[PDB]
């Protein structure tokens, strides 16, 4: 229940009243500019969500867009998001596993994940199938948070509560993300840690969702609202607790 609520943000300043949405597009400028895309190519982008990295992405370049969930509901909001700016012709979502793609080999001059293989059992299976499905010559980007090392205590406890409701099934440090990149034949061509960047979006989406505290409070309840709250608050206060952006290529 923690999944598709809190989106991670690109924040500069420490001193600029950005808004959460503001940051998130941010974010989303940093992952247009890593793939390397020109008129007219095909982009896969994995774990679409309710498409608004998606639809930013057209509305900066010029290529076809398909995008990949494993929720209905989201397909479907996503599908009517798209529909609602008019680039129904090109952008379009459908319902499937990263597990187990059912597209053509080469079909994708580009492939994205923002911020979905840590929910995958096994990151290494989906990357292999992205890289599979890429044409030679295309590119990856791939955004998503990490633990920066191995922790202890109340640390642990703060970390092991984002996971239980964020569903995160296999979180791992960046030295790890690039050998998983490596094993599908993919060349590695950046690795930049943005914590310091990221780290902003834990307590600034806390505050966000209080303010919203009378409107969101019935679809969750009170005690889920509470401890949604409470987790970031905490995983906020673990610097051990990271993000990263990787770019690479498929030789
Ligand atoms: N195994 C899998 N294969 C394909 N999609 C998956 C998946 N496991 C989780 N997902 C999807 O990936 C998304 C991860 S949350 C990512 C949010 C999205 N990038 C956005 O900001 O709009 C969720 O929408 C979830 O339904």
């Amino acid at each position: 229940i923690w999944g598709e609520n809190l989106h991670f943000g690109y924040w500069e300043d420490a001193g600029a009243d950005v808004s959460v949405d503001d940051a998130t597009d941010r974010l989303t400028d940093e992952m247009i500019a890593l793939l390397d895309v020109r008129s007219g190519d095909r982009v896969l982008d994995v774990g679409c969500g309710i498409g608004k990295p998606a639809v930013r992405l057209a509305t900066a370049r010029d290529v076809r867009v398909t995008g990949i969930s494993i929720s209905r509901p989201q397909v479907n909001q996503a599908n009517a998001r798209a529909t609602a700016a008019g680039l129904a012709n090109r952008v379009t979502f459908s319902y499937a596993d990263a597990m187990d793609l059912p597209f053509e080999d080469a079909s994708f001059d580009a492939v994205w994940a923002l911020e979905s293989l840590h929910h995958m059992p096994d990151r290494g299976r989906a990357l292999r199938e992205m890289a599979r499905v890429l044409r030679p010559g295309g590119t990856v980007a791939i955004a998503d948070f990490v633990l920066l090392a191995p922790v202890e205590g109340a640390k642990k406890e703060a970390v092991d509560a984002f996971r239980a409701g964020g569903g995160v099934l296999s979180l791992g440090g960046i030295d790890e993300y690039e050998s998983d990149v490596r094993q599908a034949e993919l060349v590695v061509t950046s690795t930049v840690d943005i914590s310091a960047q990221a780290r902003p979006s834990l307590v600034k989406t806390a505050e966000a969702f209080e303010n919203a505290r009378s409107q969101v409070e019935p679809f969750m309840g009170a005690e889920g609202l509470d401890r949604m709250i409470a987790t970031f608050r905490g995983l906020a206060e673990v610097p051990e607790a990271g993000y990263v952006l990787i770019g690479a290529r498929k030789p």
